Parts: C-alpha cells; structure tokens; sequence
C-alpha cells in the first residue's frame, strides 16, 4: 500500500505532466503493493484551468502500475493538453490482502457519484462496520467492500452537516479521524476545496515533500491547536505527499515527516500542521537497479558493499575494536540483564536463528528466538530484566511492532535492529542499531538478512569485550569479518555454476534443504526464498531430525540440498548425508572448497570458501539466494514482484 | 535387534516346548523390523538330558521368524520329545549392520565349528576391526562379516587362556566387555557351563524375567563386586528365567522383571541369579503393569489403526488415579517428592525429538499460562549443537515414548551435568531416560507398536497439561481456569469418540488428496503443533510432501505457494485466535486457494463458506489440539492404505 500525490501551485503543468508524475510516484512505491492502482485528478476540458477544479476523474484498474499507466493513456475524453497553474492529483497502489483487486476496491475511493470527496488510505479502520451502518441510515449508498469507503462517505457527512458555510477542510478531516479507529494515512481531495490537500496520519507513515526555487519561510512548522511553510516573495511551490521517501527523493530532498494526529493542510499553497522540514540522507542512486535486470539481483550482488556499510565506523581491525554508537548509553545495562529475546517475522526471524548460537557463546545468557505472531498468541512471559531485540528491515511490521509495545509494557529493555531510520520500531525502542544496508526494494530480503546477521555478531563482540578468555575468539571472528566482503565476491563469482544447477531443478515440484547448527537458519531462509519467488515447494529440514520421520520422504526422485561445512557438526552432517544416500537420494551439497572428501563422493557440489564457523552462514545462504533467483527466471517469474504478497507487512 | 532367552531350571520341558517358547518370544520382537533370525539350544537325541549338554545346536536363517519355525520342524534327525530338567535356549532377530542378510551372518554367532560358545547381540562393536585382527593373529578363523562374531571368538580366547580350571563364566564375560567398544546387549551360552546364562549390556536395554511357584529369596538383588546375595526359589529349585531386550517377549510368562544397567553382568549359576560389577546398591525385582493384550492388533488390521482408535482408552489410562473431577485435584505420583522444588525453579525447558517435540509445542502456551514461568521448547539435536546455557534453577523436561532416543538422552545428561532438575515424560518403564531422570511421569499409554507416534503424542499432551494443573493448584485466581480444563479432560474421551465417528468424512478427504503430491497445513496458536504433527505424520506414513505453516507467517513469504492447484488444510477453532485464522483464510481464498478447513462443530459461519470442512466438537482451548490432530492421524492412515502402503512397515531406519 503506497500513497503519492502531486500538488503544483502556480507551476504550470499540463495534464500529461501531472499524470506522468502520479504514475512515476507509484512506481517508486510499487514494491509496497502491486495488486491494483488508481489516480484521482481534475476533469473537464476547459482552457481556463479555473473552470475545471469542480470535476473529479478517477482512473483505477486491476494489475500493477503498468496496467494503470496504460489505462490512463489512450483515453478519448481526457485531453492531455490543458495547462493547469494550480492542481492536485492523488494516486495509490494497493496490496489486496482480502477480496478481489477490482477497480471498485482500489483507491482513491469516493463519497458520491459526483466525486465530491476522494481519499487514498493506507491501513485498516477497525470500526468501518459501525461507520457503514451509521452512514447507510443517513442516506449514503455504498458500492465497494473496502474500509476506505467509510472514510469518503464520512467526510461528506461532516460537510453536509457543517455549522458555518466556510468550514475549513481541516475541520472536516479532524471530525472524521475522531470517528475512525485503527491506523490510517489519508490524503483527501474535494471539489469544494479546489487545490487544497489534507494529510493526516495515525500509526502509518506520511511525509510531505516540498520543492521551490524560492526561499522558504521557515524550517520548523509550528503545530497548532509566521506560521505556514511557503515560498517567500513568490508563489511557485510543488508539494509531494507520499508514504515513503523513495517517491520524493527523485524530485526533492526536503520533506516534513508528520507524526500521529498531525493534520497537515496545503491551503493557497501554504503548508500548515494542525492538531521540522529536514533533509533526506538518501541518494537517488540507492533506489536504482543500475546495470542489473532486477532490484533483487543488484541487492544480492551488492552484499559485499552493504556488509561493509554495516561495519563502517563500528569495526576497527587495526586494534580489533567494536563500537556500536546506538548502544553506547545502554551496553552496560544490557549486561546486567539475565535473558535475550529475539522477536521478528520471516527472514528477519531467520537472522535471529542464524546468530542464536554465537550470542549464547559470547554473552553466556539464554537466548530465545520467537516468531512475532506466535509470541503474541501465547502471551509469552516477559520480565523487567529481559533484553528484547526486534529485527525489522522496514521497522513497520505489525506483529513485530506489537511485540515491542508488549515488552515495553512489561518493563523490558527493548533494542531495535532496523534498516529504516524514523520507523516505528526504531523510534519506540529504547536503543538499537541501524544496519545501514541501504534501501531494499526487492520484496524478498537479501542484503537485509546478511546485514542483520553482521549487526547481531558485532553486538555479541561488544558483550564479551571484557573477557580475557574470549579475546582470542573475538580476534578470530573479527578477522573473519575483515575477509568476509571478498569471500562474498568469491561466492558471487559462482553465479554461472548456480544457474546451471537451477536448470536441473526448475521443473521439480519440491526440494528439501537440510542443515544443522549454524546452518539451520540457512536452510530455513533458503527454503523461504525458493517459496517466495519461484513458487516451488521448498522446505527446510533440521538435519538431526531426518531420522525421526521426514527421511521417509526421500528417494531417487526427491530433490535434496544439503549444507555440510567445516565446523563441529561436520561428522553429524556426513552421517545425515549417508542417510539421504541410503534412501537413494542424489543431493546437491553446499560444502567447503577444501572439503575434498565431500567433493569426491558427490557429483553436484557448490564449493564456498571457508570462514569462521559463526560467519559461514552468510556465505552458505548466498548460493540459495542466487538459486531462487535463477529458478524464478527459468519458470518465467518476476523476482521483484512475487505473487500473493508484497514487501513489509504493516497490517495484521 | 531382538534378544530372547529361556532358561528352565528344574522345570521339565520338552525340546518342542523349549523351541516353541523361543519362537513365540521372537514374534513379540518382530515389530522392530528385522531381516534374519536364529536359535540356539542343546542338541543330541539321547534319552535323558545332561549327556546332551555338550552338543550346542544352531538353527539360523534369513527371512521371517515364520520361516525359522518352519525350518525348526524340518529337522529329521532332531527328536523333539526329549525332556530337559535344566536347559537354556537363546534366540535372536537381526537388523543387518556389519554384513549382509545371510545364514552365516545370522545369530547366534559361534566361537568355533563345535559351538563351545554362542552369543546373541543387539548393537555395534565399534572397535571390532582391531579385535578381529587380534584374534586372527592368535589363530582364530572367522566365517562371517559380523562384528558380533568377534564377541564369540573373544570369549573363547579368554577361556583358552584362563588361569585356573574353574574360572567363572562371569569372569570370562567381564574380560570380554573390557575389550569391547560401543553398544551391546549380550546373552552367552557355553557347553563348558551347562545350564548357565550370562547377560550383560552397555548402551542397549536388557532385562530378565523370573517365574516360580515358590517363594523367591528377595525382591532386591544386591550387586557383587570384585546365600543372601542372589535370587532363587527358597525351599525348592524350580524356577524359570527370561532374558529379553524388550518386555513384550516376557509379559505373557511373567510380570516380575529385573532391569539391567550399563556394565552389569547377570549370571544364572545352579539356578540362582546374581549380578556382578567391577566398580549397598542393588537391582530391584519390580512388577510391570503391561499385559499381552496391549501388544496385539486384536480385530484391527494394523497397529496404527488400533492405536489411533483406542485413544479414548489410552487418554483415560493416562489420567487414571491422577485426576479427581469432584474436588478438582491433580496428583501425579511420580512428582510427589519433587513438585515443591520444581515450583522454586525459574524456567522450564522441554527437550525432545520429532513428535515428542511437537507435544511440547502443543502445551507450551498452557504451561506458560499456569506456571507463569518462561518455557523453552528445544529440539534435542540442536540443543546439543549450540551448547545451550543451562543453570541450576532450570527444570528440564525430556519427552520420549521409548526413553532411549540418543539425542534426548544425551541432552538429559547434558543438563544433569549442569545441576538442573531433570523430569522425564516417558512411556517405557526401565528406559534410560526414565531411570536417569530425577523424577518424571509414566504417561501410561500402553506400549506403542505402530511405526508412528499416535497415542503417545496425545498421552504426552494430557500428561503435560496435568503437570500444568499441579503447578497452579495454590492460586485462587486460577481455580476457575483449572476447573474448565479439568471438565474438558472429563469430556475428552467422549469427544475423541465423536471425532473418530467422522472417519468416513476423512476417507472422502483421503480420496481428494490421493493423487496429490503436496499439501499445506496452516494453523496458529494452540494449533501450530497440530499443523507440524499432521505434516510429519503425512510425510512419515504417506510419503507425500506435507508441510506445516504457521498461519501468521503467510504474508511474510509462504503465501506465494497458494493457487488453484495447491491442496491446503486450515485449522480454525473458536479460541482467541479465531479472527486471525479467519484473516488467514481470506488471504488464501483471495489467491485462488480452496482449502479444507478443520473447524468446530458449531462454526456455522465457516462451514457455509467452505466446501469441505471437518467439524470436530468444541473443547477448552488448551485441549482442542488433541481433537484437531486426530483427523490428520486418520488422513495419513487412509492415504497410505489407498496407495498400497503397509502402515506397520517402517520405510526409514
Ligand atoms: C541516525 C543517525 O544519525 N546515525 C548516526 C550515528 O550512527 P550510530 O551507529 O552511532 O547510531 P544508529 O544510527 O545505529 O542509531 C541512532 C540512534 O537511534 C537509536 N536507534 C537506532 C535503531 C533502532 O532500531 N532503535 C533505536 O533506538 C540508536 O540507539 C541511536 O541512539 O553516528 C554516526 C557517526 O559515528 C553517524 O554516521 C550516523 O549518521
Ligand atoms: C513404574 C511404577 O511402578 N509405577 C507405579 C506408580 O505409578 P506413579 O503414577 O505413582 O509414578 P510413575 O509410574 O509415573 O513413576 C514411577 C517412578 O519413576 C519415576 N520416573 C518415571 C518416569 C520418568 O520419565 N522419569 C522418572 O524418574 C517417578 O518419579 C516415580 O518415582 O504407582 C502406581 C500406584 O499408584 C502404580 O500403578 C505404578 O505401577
Ligand atoms: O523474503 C521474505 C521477506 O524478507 C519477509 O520474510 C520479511 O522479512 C518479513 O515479511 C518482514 O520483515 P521486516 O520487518 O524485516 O521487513
Ligand atoms: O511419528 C513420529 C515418530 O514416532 C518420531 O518422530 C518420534 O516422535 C521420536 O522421534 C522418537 O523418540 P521418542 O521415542 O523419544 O519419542
Ligand atoms: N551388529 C550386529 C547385530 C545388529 C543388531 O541386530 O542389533 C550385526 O550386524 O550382525
Ligand atoms: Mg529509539
Ligand atoms: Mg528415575
């Protein structure tokens, strides 16, 4: 679910320049949802733009944004030549987790057949049923099955029952949000208020970009209960409502990050907040594929760089020092606690499984790793002396965020491992670490996993920096981190060999990925990737659990991938490999280069370079990232837009 | 794999009766799986015994015990009518390890071409290579590739180099086991020690059954290190001994058994049983509650079917004497002397493998609710790999039907080394995990003969719930919750019968999935364990790719598998996760999924919007897992039957 609108005040833009800016913004947000899309702009074909703000046009269509960009064009009624000196256009791409992704269920919604109020909504209204009944009794007919329509039919109810003839648009929206429950990020547009936009939020992101060749009046809009942000001397200004910074960085790097219950409004081209204007620390290059055919491919092959950015200014190899600035004012108190709890979903949960063993080694504390959804279902006991970690690339996952607030209520020290500054999880955690992996566009997490991995390793290195007995072990790990980027490059150089393997598996229905110890997480994450983008039925199986049932599923026809690395479980893994073979299995073994024994007795082997036992998981998962990528291409699927879902689960 | 020996001392038995007893003992051990079998007994057709105590005869063969019995009666020269006042017969079923299924590689293994010594073995001699090379250098020729044969040749070497002409049979075996490495359960017989038996074990179970119409000298055999010291009939000599690697082969003759422990050397000399060690303590003669009827299929065509459909009975057996529905009290006898110390611990760790681990997942939430302590559930193999931190105030539970699973046992010893309180949840009296735990509960589900865990899972479930009810018996705020749970247990056996009465509905579902290669089983909360266990059963029994998926994880990736062709089974019960499960259902249907829903009998909302629905009755939320897993037990059973599979035949090792 993404939001984008374009308000050009006294900046002449033709109807083709605004429609091509609305679509260009949705593409920046398409990875957050691509089941449907829509736009809402001014209609009418009058040369004088002032005689057209009373007619609203909605173009919504099923499919990605490319299905909408083609529905906007080749229209016989919309003349794409009218010059608009003041105009407001709202757009929205939708992740349809329920119901059909039909044009009626897409946004912007409408309050009536004449489109007096259209709204784009991100989130859920937890009481849209009671609001739908109240509105149906007063004489409002509903058309869609979404919860967003109860916001459009309600802003018109506050307008049809206003006390004065000139009630500000803010007042109409302020009365609506007072009847809306749950979370929402809204951007309204009405014919009665031509050119005026209103942007309120509550538990959902929403920022306002600004671009103007003229000086701005202030650099800190004062909240209300010498006041508005507007260009000095002249009126030319361009605003960019958006639920993300990627859709705004392309045009400007001056945004206003609203807060919960802040009702922003642009009236006569002046932005006022009812109830900061900072620069963005992002470059446009960070959200571009570059020379890669897909964001996922880029983000996999850039892992040597993102790993380095994660350690930048934090790891000093000349003296073997680890300093995480985000934990400077808390590391001492974290060490007085008695238990570590890692809470996350999906791939972020796998990062905790991947580092659980080393955290237990270097901190000597119990480490519990919990899936957020199940953590909440069970009402897990949490205590004042627990340290609870929350791994979230987006920093907005609903279940992970609920676990955070759950633990905070019980007095635990909360730590965030996030990749999005200013995100809910990052803000509401007591402390934490920004993994500095850069924007992740592909739906499937690749560099986020390995960067979370490295981040939790550095934390462990801090927790034992005062133990004489562990000094040697710390050097081993840190030397491994120094060599890790180049070893990742060595793994990426086997891309062709991985692609060849994919041609031998793309036709199969299932594949079992097996590992243990440090590589339990590897086979779980690999099985998840193959599920998500190739749609093969891949399942991770703890190697030690084969003999207890799952081994019965193995025969000469069942594809099997095993991970056998040079650590303390090598012998146990060799035993599991012998089991798979005795059952007639013909497995592909991800093993170490020097592992001559395995390489000789196995036809298909992916030989990764050696590393420290607690870092090898980073090198063993990358082949599975690549394998899923190639399998998806062979089966004819888009690796950046897998089916049935999108990126970041910000609604439960 | 299977060991059985029968020693009649001054209990006259004919050679026919002896051989029938040996064969009958192996039939109780066939369910373990085997490829070869054989027997060893006194040869010679001279009227009156004793003169026949120098001609040990062997009859071994490759195949089933049936073929062995047929062979036993195909011996022309053999006279089956000779009466024996004293006689020892040993017998064995083999699971080939070091050698191919063959007659020569079958047990018993002999020490020479005249059968001066014979031995039956369960286990592996790791250092048999060095031993074989040594014996050959001393002039001992081998005839088989078995590691067992080294045991037979070595005991004769010790005999050929004995210091005195009257060194005991025990002393010889003591010297043999000092050279063996690995695991072994052994029974020895020799012409030089007629009528005597020596049994010893290390890392493999071995028990002795005893029967006599006369008073026995004791019920606690004292250990003798290197007469009130041994077991025997007091006023008369008549007695019968039964060595066995599993009580199923003894219970029909006697329920008085002695469980041997590692490095024990049990010897029967002049009809008297003593136990020696090299290192007061003693071994107890105890009474098993087991009955022959419990290891028979009865009218069921398979043990899997029996143990699924008898779960109303086994659940009652788990609760018998432990629950009182009048005053709402739970008393687990095995925890009387430890419950108060457990309540002073600060964390629960459940450690297990496979379905036993699922039992922990299935009861984690209620344990957290009623104990209010953190509850960690760990897979034993991974628990060991990570060197999981364990502390003195941890209470560690070990769930194991057999009580012998290697990784669960090693986890038990891991936690004992760190001073943790260890608690066993087991279904095998005398098992390693049952003995070595400080305390525990025998779930009393009866022997599990089927390949897959069916009643053991549900009996472990009920047992852990009963323990949770003990932990909170002093909390006023929880009295009502305890009553709700206990009235649910009261109703539980009848609710199971209700679920089993839907068997016809499960077969229709088995038909729908007959040709399918995958199936996703989705649930959350109390039914996360249900999905995992159902997915394992269908993997183990049906050999199709069934996978359990936590419903709350669908939107994080796995939902990409849903389409119009992927079979899906969703579990939607009426507990606090109901709305979230409905959410997951809408997510699946939106992506062209057409799932079969296991739901509550009176969930009219979902029954009407879903084509096929398995409608189980309602129970307390923390018990529904027992009712919702049974349809998945039956689904796995019927699918395998439709595909021609033998549900009592293990496909893996
Ligand atoms: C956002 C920011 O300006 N970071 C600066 C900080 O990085 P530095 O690495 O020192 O700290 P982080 O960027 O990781 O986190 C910034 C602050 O947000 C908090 N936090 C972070 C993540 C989370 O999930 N929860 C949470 O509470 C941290 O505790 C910390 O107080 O010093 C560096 C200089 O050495 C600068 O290069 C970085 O620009
Ligand atoms: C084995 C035995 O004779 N149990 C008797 C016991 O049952 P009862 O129910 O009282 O106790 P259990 O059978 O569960 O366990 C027996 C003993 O073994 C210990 N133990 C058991 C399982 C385990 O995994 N770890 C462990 O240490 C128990 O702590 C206990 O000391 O009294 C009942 C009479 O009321 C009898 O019907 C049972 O025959
Ligand atoms: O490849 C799968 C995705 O990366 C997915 O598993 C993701 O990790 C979660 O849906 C939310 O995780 P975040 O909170 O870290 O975004
Ligand atoms: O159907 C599952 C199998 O029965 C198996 O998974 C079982 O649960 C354990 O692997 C055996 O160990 P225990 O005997 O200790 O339960
Ligand atoms: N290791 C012995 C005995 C195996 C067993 O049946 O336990 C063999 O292979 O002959
Ligand atoms: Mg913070
Ligand atoms: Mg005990």
């Amino acid at each position: 679910c993404g939001i984008f609108a374009y308000l050009n005040y006294h900046v002449p833009r033709t109807r083709r320049e605004i429609l091509e800016t609305l679509i260009k913004g949705l593409q920046r947000l398409e990875y957050r949802g691509y089941d449907s899309a829509g736009v809402g702009f001014d209609g009418g074909n009058d040369k004088d733009w002032e005689a057209n703000a009373c007619k609203i046009q909605l173009i919504k269509k099923k499919g990605k944004v490319k299905a909408l960009d083609e529905e906007v064009h080749k229209q016989q009624d919309m003349d794409l030549d009218i010059e608009f000196d003041v105009h407001l256009g709202i757009a929205h791409t939708r992740w349809a987790t329920h119901g059909e992704p039909s044009p009626v269920n897409s946004h912007p919604q409408r309050s009536d057949k004449n489109n007096e109020f259209i709204v784009i909504h991100n989130g859920i209204i937890t009481n849209y049923k009671d609001l739908k009944k109240f509105l149906e009794s007063k004489g409002y007919d509903f058309e869609s099955e979404t919860d967003t329509e109860t916001i459009a039919k309600l802003v018109k109810y506050m307008y049809d029952n206003r006390e004065s003839q000139d009630t500000s648009f803010t007042t109409l929206v302020e009365r609506v949000i007072q009847q809306l429950e749950g979370a929402f990020a809204l951007v309204f547009k009405s014919v009665h208020f031509p050119g005026q936009a209103v942007g309120t939020r509550r538990g959902s992101p929403l920022l306002i970009g600004v671009r103007s060749e003229h000086k701005l009046s202030t650099d800190h809009i004062p909240i209300l209960y010498t006041t508005c942000l507007f260009p000095v001397e002249e009126k030319a200004v361009e605003y960019y409502f958006a639920s993300d910074a990627s859709a705004v960085i392309e045009h400007t790097n001056r945004v206003i990050f609203l807060e919960d219950d802040d009702v922003a409004a642009v009236v006569d081209g002046r932005l006022s907040i009812h109830r900061a204007v900072q620069t963005l620390q992002m470059e446009l290059q960070q959200i571009m594929k570059g020379n890669f055919s897909s964001f996922m491919q880029k983000e996999i092959f850039e892992q040597p760089e993102s790993v380095v950015n994660t350690m930048r200014g934090r790891v000093n190899f000349d003296d073997y020092t680890v300093n995480l600035g985000g934990l400077k004012d808390h590391i001492k108190e974290i060490q007085r606690c008695r238990r570590l709890i890692l809470i996350a979903c999906g791939t972020s949960y796998h990062a905790g499984v991947a580092t659980r063993q080393v955290l237990e080694e270097l901190t000597e504390l119990p480490v519990m790793v919990e899936l957020a959804s199940d953590f909440l279902d069970r009402n897990t006991p949490v205590f004042r002396d627990d340290v609870c970690f929350f791994l979230s690339q987006s920093g907005e996952t609903a279940d992970t965020l609920m676990g955070l607030r759950y633990c905070k209520e019980r007095g635990a020290l909360t730590v965030g491992i996030t990749n999005t500054v200013g995100s809910s999880i990052s803000r509401e955690t007591d402390c934490g670490v920004h993994i500095n992996a850069g924007p992740e566009i592909g739906v499937a997490s690749t560099k986020a996993y390995t960067s979370q991995f490295v981040s939790l390793v550095m934390f462990a290195l801090m927790m034992c920096d005062d133990r004489i007995s562990m000094q040697e072990r710390r050097k081993e790990i840190m030397l491994g981190l120094k060599r890790l980027p180049d070893l990742i490059k060595e793994v990426l150089s086997m891309d062709d060999e991985i692609q060849k393997l994919a041609t031998e598996l793309y036709h199969q229905k299932s594949v079992l990925i097996m590992g243990r110890g440090y590589h339990y997480a590897t086979c779980l994450e690999g099985a998840l990737k193959i599920k998500e983008i190739t749609y093969m039925h891949s399942e991770g199986i703890l190697a030690g659990e084969l003999k207890h049932g799952p081994l019965a599923l193995v025969d000469k026809l069942m594809p099997v991938i095993m991970i056998i690395m040079r650590d303390h479980t090598y012998a146990k893994c060799q035993n599991a490999l012998q089991q798979v073979v005795a059952r007639q299995g013909r497995p592909v073994v991800i093993c170490d280069k020097e592992d001559t024994e395995t390489i000789k007795n196995t036809k298909r082997t992916i030989k990764v370079p050696h590393s420290v036992d607690c870092l090898q998981g980073i090198l063993s998962v990358i082949p599975l990232q690549l394998l899923a990528f190639h399998l998806a291409v062979l089966r004819g699927y888009d690796v950046d837009f897998p089916r049935n879902l999108a990126k970041s689960v910000t609604v439960e």
